[PDB]
């Protein structure tokens, strides 16, 4: 995801077999410092549409933001007076979902003083969702093919940013927290919680948390939306074929090779503290168009319940976060990056040039 060069130095390796052991248990629900935005509905009606009643994707003219910690002017203005480290949820959740990663990815790190900044790098392939990532033979198609990895992470993440405003109730009132969104309907519906979290150790996260509705039981949700391309070319289950008759193996297929995505939109979920997870099913047309997709369903799950199907662990999530915090913790005041190795089970931690 980035070119290591001479100049970087490396700080620490963290194989996932040790990761894997961490713990930190006890951590309660993160606390509400500042809640702002507005969210719109969820629509009901996507409730009942099956593979027999398919609904098709449509195009929302909307902008999709992704704002990193230290371009967030909430999180800069509250780090004068609470925590001290600082991210966002989809940066806590690549770092807590980490031994499940195979794609190479990176975060940046930024020690001033006592505190810690988590970022991630704009335009890059880190606001893109992976497709068959964990695979036993993940896709291997070159450049052109609509079936390449990066087609394929371009078409889902396409797919998700229209799948969680469609199925809104768009010309309705919205949910409103007490403050307005601090980046701008030109935009997606979105409310964020800027939680806080006592690690221990002295450390106290503060970092932004999102839902992407509301719901009548009020009950906030995370919705997202997986994604079928080719089944056949996938080795997969037909979700059509399959969906209706045989939902448990549908999932289960999901589960297994699409883990770390999954894992990481379930992190989100738990640290927002969202009542629901909605997932919709979405499936291209034809296998031969990535322009043309179609709703076949939509499920619901409780954000703890789903961990336990996937065995996610926050215990474990917790733990490998501060492992990596009381490192930083202990290195002089600069920039570093944290980032996955394309080729084996572990993360490094390397000291960059501060002008990188």
């Amino acid at each position: 995801s980035v070119t290591v060069r001479p100049d970087w130095v490396t700080i620490e390796e963290m194989d996932f077999p040790r990761l894997s052991k961490l713990t930190l248990p006890g951590v309660k629900e993160g606390e509400d410092v500042l809640c702002c935005g507005a969210v719109e509905y969820y629509d009901k009606s996507y409730d009942r549409v099956n593979v027999k009643n398919e609904k098709p994707l449509q195009r929302i003219d909307r902008i999709f933001h992704t704002v990193t910690t230290t371009d967030d002017p909430v999180i800069r203005k509250l780090s004068k007076t609470e925590g001290n480290v600082y991210a966002t949820d989809a940066i806590l959740a690549t770092i807590m979902c980490c031994t499940r990663s195979n794609y190479s990815w990176d975060i940046v790190i930024e020690k001033i003083g006592n505190k810690l900044f988590f970022d991630k790098r704009d335009n890059t392939e880190f606001d893109l969702l992976t497709v068959n990532e964990t695979s036993v033979e993940p896709p291997q198609d070159d450049g052109n093919s609509l079936n390449s990895p990066r087609n394929l992470a371009l078409e889902a993440t396409f797919i998700n940013h229209n799948f969680s405003q469609q199925v809104l109730k768009s010309n309705e009132p919205r949910y409103k927290f007490d403050e307005p969104n601090p980046f701008i309907g030109e935009v997606a519906s979105v409310a964020y919680r800027y939680r806080k979290w006592d690690l221990n150790n002295g450390i106290t996260l503060i970092a932004r948390c999102e839902h992407d509705a509301v719901m009548q039981g009020t009950q906030f949700l995370t919705i997202k939306a997986l994604n079928e391309w080719d089944s056949k070319l996938a080795n997969g289950v037909e979700w059509r074929r399959k969906l209706d008759t045989q939902r448990g193996a549908v999932l289960a297929n999901e589960l297994r090779n699409n883990a770390c995505k999954l894992a990481k939109w379930t992190v989100q979920a738990l640290l927002a503290g969202s009542d629901q997870l909605k997932f919709g099913y979405v499936s291209r047309a034809s296998v031969r168009d990535s322009s043309k997709h179609v709703i076949l369903e939509t499920q619901q799950y409780k954000p703890n319940e789903f961990a336990t199907q996937i065995n996610l662990n926050m215990d474990n999530a917790w733990g490998i976060l501060r492992c990596i915090i009381d490192i930083c913790m202990n290195q002089k005041d600069g920039k570093y990056l944290i980032m996955k190795d394309p080729n084996k089970p572990m993360i490094r931690l390397y000291d960059i040039p501060d002008n990188t």
